[PDB]
């Protein structure tokens, strides 16, 4: 519809502490009088820029820095202006993890970092290696329990594994990122997800396991372990479960390199209400009693409030996955990384459900992660053999790629190129979040055309 003017609208993921947000708002709406209301809606991190586009969406959204470069080329994203003394409440690489081209786009509220969480009560001595567990998960599941379950549905949780040999999203160089030079299909990439892929094979892991089954399994006392973020520790603790949170395992004397997400507050570009957004984020959330609102429903871990963590110093769990952030990297904020984790989501549900080999799982992961240069370079051809568009017309419209008058424009034409034509030079100037759902919409619908260019790109490489 339209963005209400003097009420504040906010989005947060639902694993997060939206009800202790809530309280907040509610703080807020005693003070101010400016209603707050706090949702959670299902794949939020998509949902979002499909209806920023349009200028719908919440005042202020919370997610992972890692996706809002994205936003911020889009022009989804307002610039926010914080005092100097307010940012100094805060740590320094938060702030960069912030920043997009030079521009404060966000606010930021948590450093997240996964952890291995164990079950005290049944393994005194966590492994120290990943080696180590397949043994482990022989002498455990005579007991009727098992080593080790987490969620592997999702890219975060096993990427720690891949990275910990050598594998990487984006080279940095010095200063910035190479969009151009991919680590997902090298050795260390290779050996890490081979090692996940084996657990699998020799049955210590499946390959089926997500969120809901990892976390009632370790909360029941079924499993010994767990892989998770901080924002879960509310479940054990109800459970009543006996549980530390330590260092990850190591892979080849390697420590697994987690990738570290700082938990932030966007503020909509089309919102109304930006100066009622900053006086609640700075005010208001960014505050000890505003940060412990949250933690009190689910734990925000770390965070990047200085007189916060000096209070969590204490705490054994916040130290852990510290250490465990120090040991990994703090995730790039460039556009293309909305590509990079849909190219490694796939990539493990398939060599983990055995559709593709681990090699071949990568190889492709090094072709999705570049997307919108693929579309771009393979202009030619696709322009001649794409075919029918329909599926593809509305894969971009259900997405909010292409208006209903731009999806028209491309189906007037008289022949099948003209059409291909149309709709390429379109999508190019709507960004990289539009050529994904573009290169996923025909790699869904078409995918043999995909690999037969993939395919036609090497013996033009060779010769
Ligand atoms: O699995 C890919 C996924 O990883 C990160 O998402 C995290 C998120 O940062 C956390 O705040 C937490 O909610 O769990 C999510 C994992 O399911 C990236 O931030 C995200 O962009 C990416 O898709």
């Amino acid at each position: 519809m339209k963005i209400e003017e003097g009420k504040l609208v906010i989005w947060i993921n639902g694993d997060k502490g939206y009800n202790g947000l809530a309280e907040v708002g509610k703080k807020f709406e005693k003070d101010t009088g400016i209603k707050v209301t706090v949702e959670h809606p299902d794949k939020l991190e998509e949902k979002f820029p499909q209806v920023a586009a349009t200028g719908d969406g919440p005042d202020i959204i919370f997610w992972a820095h890692d996706r809002f470069g994205g936003y911020a080329q889009s022009g989804l994203l307002a610039e926010i202006t914080p005092a100097a003394a307010f940012q100094d409440k805060l740590y320094p690489f938060t702030w960069d993890a912030v920043r997009y081209n030079g521009k404060l786009i966000a606010y930021p509220i948590a450093v997240e970092a996964l952890s291995l969480i164990y079950n005290k009560d049944l393994l005194p001595n966590p492994p120290k290696t990943w080696e180590e567990i397949p043994a482990l998960d022989k002498e455990l599941k005579a007991k009727g329990k098992s080593a080790l379950m987490f969620n592997l549905q999702e890219p975060y949780f096993t990427w720690p594994l891949i990275a910990a040999d050598g594998g990487y999203a984006f080279k940095y160089a010095a200063g910035k990122y190479d969009i151009k030079d991919v680590g997902v299909d090298n050795a260390g990439a290779k050996a890490g997800l081979t090692f996940l892929v084996d657990l699998i094979k020799n049955k210590h892991m499946n390959a089926d396991t997500d969120y809901s089954i990892a976390e009632a399994a370790f909360n029941k006392g079924e499993t010994a372990m767990t892989i998770n973020g901080p924002w879960a520790w509310s479940n054990i603790d109800t459970s009543a479960v006996n549980y530390g949170v330590t260092v990850l395992p190591t892979f080849k004397g390697q420590p697994s390199k987690p990738f570290v997400g700082v938990l932030s507050a966007g503020i909509n570009a089309a919102s109304p209400n930006k100066e009622l957004a900053k006086e609640f984020l700075e005010n208001y959330l960014l505050t000890d009693e505003g940060l412990e609102a949250v933690n009190k429903d689910k734990p925000l871990g770390a965070v990047a409030l200085k007189s916060y963590e000096e209070e969590l110093a204490k705490d054994p769990r916040i130290a852990a996955t510290m250490e465990n952030a120090q040991k990994g990297e703090i995730m790039p904020n460039i556009p293309q990384m909305s590509a990079f984790w849909y190219a490694v989501r796939t990539a493990v549900i398939n060599a983990a459900s055995g559709r593709q080999t681990v090699d071949a799982a990568l190889a492709a992961a090094q072709t999705n992660a570049v997307d919108a240069a693929f579309v771009k370079e393979n202009h030619r051809q696709l322009q001649a053999r794409m075919g029918d568009l329909k599926g593809v017309l509305d894969d971009l419209q259900d997405n909010e790629v292409l208006t209903e008058n731009e999806k028209e424009l491309v189906e007037q034409e008289k022949t099948r190129q003209s059409k291909n034509e149309a709709l390429l030079s379109m999508v190019e100037k709507k960004g990289d979040l539009a050529l994904d759902v573009l290169f996923r919409s025909i790699s869904e619908r078409d995918p043999y055309l995909v690999s037969y260019l993939r395919q036609q790109n090497l013996a033009a490489a060779l010769e």
